[PDB]
C-alpha cells in the first residue's frame, strides 16, 4: 500500500477535488453522460472525446471509514463522487460512482452514478500501473475498463475481467 | 404462396399504405426511432408503447420485380418502406427497412431504415402465422423479432433465430 | 350555452376520452411536447405535424363542480387533462392543461401541462365557432391560439388576444 | 487601434487558438449549443455554466484580408471560428460565428455558427472595455450580449443595442 500521487507527484488528499484523466490519450477527462435514452437515470461515465475538457471533478473518501490520515492509499476501498454545484438531472440519485447491479445489468456492467455510500457496488480501489503517476481502478465486479459507447464511440466505463479494456488514469488536482 | 390479407380480410395491394400493427398487444404500430444516441442515423424501428398511435405508414413492393399482379404474396421477397412527407433527420438515407450489416452490427442485428433497393439486407418476406390475418416477417439474417429497446423497453426490431422473440403483426389499411 | 358536440354530432360526456383535433388541417391531434430544452418540465402542447397521429386523449370535467349533468356545455369553466397510462417525464406535475403564469411567462403565454385543479390558470371554456362541430378554447389569459413552435414550426399552443392565431378544434371520441 | 491582449498580457496572434472567457463570472468559456430543438442547425453560442470548462477554442483572422501583421488589432473586422477536430452535427455549415439574418431572426438576433467568410453578418470587431485585458465584441447588428437561454438560463449570445446585456470577455491562450 502506498500513497496515491496526483499528476504533479503530490499525494492525493481525502475530499479534495481531482479530475480523472485517461493516460496516453487525446481525449479529456471522465464525465457524466447518459448510457440509456429513456429513462436516462442513472447516468453512466464516459471519457469526453474533446481534447481540452478536463473532466468533471471528483473527490475520494475512505469507506469503510479510516480515521487519522488525510491521504488516499492504494488497495483500500473508497467511494468516488462527482463534485458539481450544477446537477440538473437524476437528482433523486447520489453522485457516487457504482457498478450497475440492477436486473438489466450487462454481463460486463456499466459504471453508473447514484450508488449508496455503504453498498458493496460502490466500493473502488486505486491500484498502481506502469507509467509515472498512472493508476487503475478496481471493484468487486472486475477492473474498470471502457468499451466504445453511444457518444461517437467515446470510451464508456464498465467493470470487466478483460485486461485489454483496462482504463489507465492519472488524477489531476483541480487548481 | 397466398395473398397476404389486411386486418379487414382484403388483399394487400402493392404500393398502398399500411400500418404494421403487432398482434395481441396493448401498444400501437411500428415507427422509426433512434437506437443510438450519436450518430442517431440510421434510425431503428420500434413498437410505440402508446395505445392509439397506429404507426407510421409503410408500402410493400416486389424486389426483384414481379410484373403483372397488384397483390402481395407470401414467401416472396419485397422491400418495406416508410411513407412520410415529413422526414427531418437521416435524409441522406432512404426509408426502406434493412438488416444492419455494418461492422458494429449486433449478433442479433437491428432492423434499421436506409437500405438499398437491391441489396440483400433489404429483402423481407411475409409468412403466415396462426391467428386471423396474423403474419411474421423474415429476412436472410433471421426472423424479425423484438427485444426491449432504449425507449422504456419498447419492442425494438431485430433479426433473430430465437423463435420466442418473433414479432407477429397485422397490416391495417391506412384509411 | 349548448351541449358541446363531438365530431360525430354526439354530445361530449364528462370524463370520457377525446382527441382534440385542429379543424381544416393536414396535421394530427394535440399532444404533449417540450417547449424548453432544460428544464423540459413543464411540457407544452403542440399539434403534431404527422397526418394520421390522432393526438393524446383528453377528458373534460367541470371546475368548479357542476353536479347533475353528464354533458359538457359551452361557456362553462372546465379542466382539460391528458389521459395516459405511460407518462415518463414531468411526473411531479399533473396532466391538467394550464396557462403558464410563472415569472418567465411569455407576453403571449404558453399553454403548459401541470396545472392545479382549482387554480385560475387551469380554467378553460369551449366556445362555438363556425363550421360543423368546430369550437374554440378560451382562458382568462386570452383565447387559445398557436404560433410556429420549436418542432419544425409545428403549431404551439398559447393564450392570445390576436384573433388571427385562434385554434379551431373538433373533439374526436376515442373509440 | 491597439493590439488585443490575451489574459497573460501577450498580444493575440492571427490563427492561434484562444478560449473566449466571460469576465467576472463563475461559469466557463463560450461553446456551441443548440438554440432550437428541430432543426438544431445552425447552432448558437452559449456560456457554459460549469466552472472549469474552458470553452471550445476559437481563432481570429482578418476579413477583409490585412497582409503584413501577425497580430489582431481592435476596431478591425475579423471572422471568429470554432476550432474542433470533432464536429458531429451541422456539418453542411461552417464553424465561423455570424449574426442570424434568416427570416426567423429575433429582434435581438442570435449569434449562430455557420457564417460565410465574406458575408457582412460574419464580421466582428474586438473593442476595449474597462478591466485588465477585458474586451467587448461588436457586429453591424449591434453589440454582442447575452440573454438567459434554453440551457438552465445559461448566457446565450445575441446582438443587441442594450448596453446592460453586453458580454465582457477575455481571451485565454490555449496551452
Ligand atoms: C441528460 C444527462 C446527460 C447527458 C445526455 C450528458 C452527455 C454528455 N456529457 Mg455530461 N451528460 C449528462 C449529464 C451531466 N453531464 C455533466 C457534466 C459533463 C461535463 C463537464 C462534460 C460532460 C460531457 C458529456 C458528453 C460526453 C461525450 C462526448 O464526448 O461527446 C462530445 C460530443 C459533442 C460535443 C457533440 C454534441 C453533444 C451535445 C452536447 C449533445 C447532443 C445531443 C444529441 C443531439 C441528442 C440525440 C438524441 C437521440 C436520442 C436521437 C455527453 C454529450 C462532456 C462533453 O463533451 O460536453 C461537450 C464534458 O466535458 N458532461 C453533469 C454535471 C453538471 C451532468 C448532470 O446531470
Ligand atoms: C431523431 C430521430 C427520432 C427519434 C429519437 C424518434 C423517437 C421516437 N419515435 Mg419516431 N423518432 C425519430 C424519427 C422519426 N420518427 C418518425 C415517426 C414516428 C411516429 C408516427 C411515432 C414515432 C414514435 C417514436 C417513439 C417510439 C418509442 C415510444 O414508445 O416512446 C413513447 C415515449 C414518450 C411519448 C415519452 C416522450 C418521448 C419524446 C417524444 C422524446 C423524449 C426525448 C428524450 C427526453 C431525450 C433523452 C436524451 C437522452 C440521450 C439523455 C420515440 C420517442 C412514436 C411515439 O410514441 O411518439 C410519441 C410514434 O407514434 N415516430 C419519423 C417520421 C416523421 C421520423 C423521422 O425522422
Ligand atoms: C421529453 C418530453 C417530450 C418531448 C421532447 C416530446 C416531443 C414530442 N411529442 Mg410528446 N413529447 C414529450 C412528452 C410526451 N409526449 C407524449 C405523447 C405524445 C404523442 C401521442 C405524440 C407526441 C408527439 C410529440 C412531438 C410533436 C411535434 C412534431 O410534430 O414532430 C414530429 C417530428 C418527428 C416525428 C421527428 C422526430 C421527433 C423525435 C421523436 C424527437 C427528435 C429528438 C431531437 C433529435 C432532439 C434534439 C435535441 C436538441 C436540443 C439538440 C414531439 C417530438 C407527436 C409525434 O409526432 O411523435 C412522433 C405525437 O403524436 N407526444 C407523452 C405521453 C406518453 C409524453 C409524456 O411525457
Ligand atoms: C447537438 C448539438 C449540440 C447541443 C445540443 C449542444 C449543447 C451544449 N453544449 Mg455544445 N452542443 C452541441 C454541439 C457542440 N457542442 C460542442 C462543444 C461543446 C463544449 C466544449 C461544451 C459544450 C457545452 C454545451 C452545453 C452548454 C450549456 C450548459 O451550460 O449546460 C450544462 C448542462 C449540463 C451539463 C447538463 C447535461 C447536459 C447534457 C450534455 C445534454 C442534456 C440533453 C437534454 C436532456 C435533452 C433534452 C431534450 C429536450 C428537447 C426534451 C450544452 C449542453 C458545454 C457543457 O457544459 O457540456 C457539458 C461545454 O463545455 N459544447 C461541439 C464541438 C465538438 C459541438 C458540435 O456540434
Amino acid at each position: 500500500r502506498e500513497q496515491v500521487k496526483d499528476s504533479n507527484g503530490n499525494p492525493v488528499k481525502r475530499g479534495a477535488k481531482y479530475f480523472i484523466q485517461p493516460a496516453k490519450s487525446n481525449g479529456g477527462g471522465l464525465v457524466p453522460a447518459a448510457i440509456n435514452i429513456l429513462p436516462f437515470c442513472p447516468l453512466g461515465i464516459t471519457q469526453t472525446l474533446l481534447p481540452y475538457q478536463p473532466g468533471l471533478p471528483v473527490s475520494f473518501g475512505y469507506e469503510p471509514v479510516i480515521v487519522g490520515t488525510d491521504y488516499i492509499y492504494t488497495s483500500t476501498t473508497i467511494n468516488i463522487e462527482f463534485r458539481s454545484e450544477i446537477w440538473p438531472v437524476c437528482n433523486e440519485l447520489s453522485k457516487l460512482w457504482a457498478v450497475d447491479v440492477s436486473s438489466s445489468a450487462a454481463k460486463e456492467p456499466a459504471i453508473i452514478i447514484g450508488g449508496e455510500r455503504t453498498a458493496p457496488n460502490s466500493l473502488f480501489k486505486i491500484e498502481e500501473a506502469t507509467g509515472a503517476h498512472t493508476y487503475k481502478l478496481t471493484t468487486s465486479s472486475g477492473t474498470v475498463g471502457t468499451i466504445p459507447g453511444p457518444w461517437l464511440g467515446a470510451p464508456q466505463l464498465i467493470a470487466t475481467n478483460d485486461d485489454a479494456k483496462t482504463l489507465f488514469v492519472k488524477f489531476v488536482k483541480v487548481d
